[PDB]
């Protein structure tokens, strides 16, 4: 009956206030996003 897989839609307010703590708990957080989104497209260039 119980299915319970609401709690996927609802990861908002979650994400909201995960990225929100982790944000400012790691603040410098953005240099390895950086480095992740810079070296992805670096992989996306000879992938077109």
């Amino acid at each position: 009956a119980d299915k319970s897989d609401l709690g996927y839609t609802g990861l908002t307010d979650e994400q909201a206030q995960e990225l929100h703590s982790v944000y400012m708990s790691g603040l410098w957080l953005f240099s390895a996003v950086a480095i992740v989104a810079h070296l992805a497209v670096y992989i996306w260039r000879p992938w077109f």
